């Protein structure tokens, strides 16, 4: 039961790779200690490797049969679409990989009859074969981070014209699913003011709240053909078009449970019997495996009042406390639980009091002051790897800006205002690039944002109170000071200077531009300004911007 078997080719990459950071005239002014910065790389394939290949072992009682019936009766009310050869190419990247068989997301997007038939004779044979496992192509992503180095983590993912098949018979499936089947414990459908919202009236629902985070040790590698199969059997709970039942079959048998790796020079490189985290279920089952696991685990350790928060591999766990000594009891028999279950912690599981304490999907909730002086919540995060991947940014031109997800997410922090805002509207001031459309990833799917928007975009998911916060926690400041003292980024007296200079030159330019200087650089001036609702902010259409996660699942969408 080996999560992979492997021929010993190496895992090759697809072009150049950097591993040092990139240093231009603007990298100092942002980052001075440059070493700390690195990328990973096929180099280090081979430790990532050691660690994702082990054998796993499952143990399945009644509470996990019990929780599984009943989240299949939940699904039974789902009513799932196919979707049309048009609106599968519709959510297809710009920039997706390209194609083995002639034909790029170019020609996807654009319906050319190359990609429209090769496509249709992908579908054709997935209803035809439900048996012969699907070819991946396994690479070695090029990530950023801070020193104290990691081995590169693995993408597998199939062909283009497959992907878009997953897109037809899948998408109304992961899209809508989840929240039924999950209700409010599933964690893509909020904002990140909704997610605090949720995380804040949940821990206050408990007459004496306990929390913790479960972080699973290589979550993708412990997820077994088991786990891969009840996934298909929730899915063949919904309602579905005899069509997508066999779609939905086929694509379970010969790719989902597993399949051979060939790496980009076309060599066979092994074998997966284990969660692809490339394909477009891979956020919906994780979610949907992880949910069921923690569920099933929650009685056999027997805690209270159980309302978990599932993001894929992250969950979040805040019930009633039975007492300190007996918290710290239970969850060991939870861990326990999951283990049997295949999901063994990464990290031990430990019991929190103080809602601010619980990390997770790399975030944790902290509270500020508004204009009125009113508290506050809004969710942050430790700025290291956001300010790592803003520096690599700062000099080198990325598929994905992360800048620009992490303020669009984090808006509201001390760290994104401060200096991810000063930092880049300098930049793009510079470079007269403001209306410029930049493609970022939320919750894994792929958008195309224009840096002029963000005002409206921030005030519709966060409000107005993100320009005006003020007044952080002493816990929140430290942990970006030390961050700061550490990467070497200069202090606030600097940025506030910069962000009057890059304020005062916005409200220049006027119209949209002026908008930007005068909402996220309020905070720069001595005098501050009134701040009221932006006439465009509604016209802004983010329906499918919070509704399911997609990492990794090739998905698009247009602002
Ligand atoms: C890493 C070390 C560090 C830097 C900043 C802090 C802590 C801060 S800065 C701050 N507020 C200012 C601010 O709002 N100033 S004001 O002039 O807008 C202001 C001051 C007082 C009030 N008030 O109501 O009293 C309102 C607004 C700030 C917010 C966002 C940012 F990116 C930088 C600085 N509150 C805090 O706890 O720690």
């Amino acid at each position: 039961h080996h999560s992979y078997t492997w021929t010993g080719a190496l895992i090759t990459p697809c072009a150049a790779e950097e591993s040092k950071l990139p240093i231009n005239a603007l990298s100092n002014s942002l980052l001075r200690h440059h070493n700390m910065v690195y990328a990973t790389t096929s180099r280090s394939a081979g430790l990532r490797q050691k660690k994702v290949t082990f054998d796993r072992l499952q143990v399945l009682d009644d509470h996990y049969r019990d929780v599984l019936k009943e989240m299949k009766a939940k699904a039974s009310t789902v009513k799932a679409k196919l979707l049309s050869v048009e609106e599968a190419c519709k959510l297809t990247p710009p920039h997706s990989a390209k194609s083995k068989f002639g034909y790029g997301a170019k020609d996807v997007r654009n319906l050319s009859s190359k990609a429209v038939n090769h496509i249709h004779s992908v579908w054709k044979d997935l209803l035809e074969d439900t048996v012969t496992p699907i070819d991946t192509t396994i690479m070695a992503k090029n990530e950023v981070f801070c020193v104290q180095r990691k081995p590169a983590r693995l993408i597998v993912f199939p062909d283009l014209g497959v992907r878009v098949c997953e897109k037809m018979a899948l998408y109304d499936v992961v899209s809508t699913l989840p929240q039924v089947v999950m209700g409010s414990s599933y964690g893509f459908q909020y904002s990140p003011g909704q997610r605090v919202e949720f995380l804040v009236n949940t821990w206050k629902s408990k007459k004496n709240p306990m929390g913790f985070s479960y972080d699973t040790r290589c979550f993708d590698s412990t997820v077994t053909e088991n786990d891969i199969r009840v996934e298909e059997s929730i899915y063949q709970c919904c309602d579905l078009a005899p069509e997508a039942r066999q779609a939905i079959k086929s694509l379970t048998e010969r790719l989902y449970i597993g399949g051979p790796l060939t790496n980009s020079k076309g060599q066979n490189c092994g074998y997966r019997r284990c969660r692809a985290s490339g394909v477009l279920t891979t956020s919906c089952g994780n979610t949907l495996t992880c949910y069921l696991k923690a569920s099933a685990a929650c009685r056999a350790a027997k805690l209270q009042d159980c309302t978990m928060l599932v993001n894929g591999d992250d969950l979040v766990v805040i019930c009633e406390s039975a007492g300190v000594q007996e918290d710290a009891a239970s969850l060991r028999a939870f861990t326990e639980a999951m283990t049997r279950y295949s999901a063994p912690p990464g990290d031990p599981p430990q019991p929190e009091y103080d809602l601010e304490l619980i990390t997770s999907c790399s975030s944790n909730v902290s509270v500020a002051h508004d204009a009125s002086g009113k508290r506050v919540y809004y969710l942050t995060r430790d700025p290291t790897t956001p300010l790592a991947r803003a520096a690599w940014e700062t000099a080198r031109h990325t598929p994905v800006n992360s800048w620009l997800g992490n303020i669009i997410m984090y808006a509201p922090t001390l760290w994104a205002r401060m200096i991810l805002m000063t930092h880049f509207f300098s930049i793009l001031l510079a470079q007269e690039q403001l209306e410029k459309a930049l493609d970022c990833q939320i919750y894994g799917a792929c958008y195309s944002i224009e840096p002029l928007d963000l005002p409206q975009i921030i005030e519709r998911l966060h409000g107005l109170s993100a320009f005006s916060l003020h007044s952080y926690s002493p816990g929140e400041i430290n942990r970006v000071a030390s961050c700061l003292r550490k990467l070497g980024v200069p202090p606030l007296r600097v940025w506030r200077h910069r962000a009057r200079s890059v304020r005062a030159r916005l409200l220049s330019q006027g119209g949209r531009a002026a908008t930007c200087g005068k909402y996220l650089f309020n905070w720069a001036v001595k005098t501050k300004l009134k701040l009221t609702p932006i006439p465009a902010a509604s016209q802004l259409d983010l329906s499918g911007w919070f509704v399911a996660g997609y990492s990794g699942g090739d998905i698009y969408h247009s602002l």
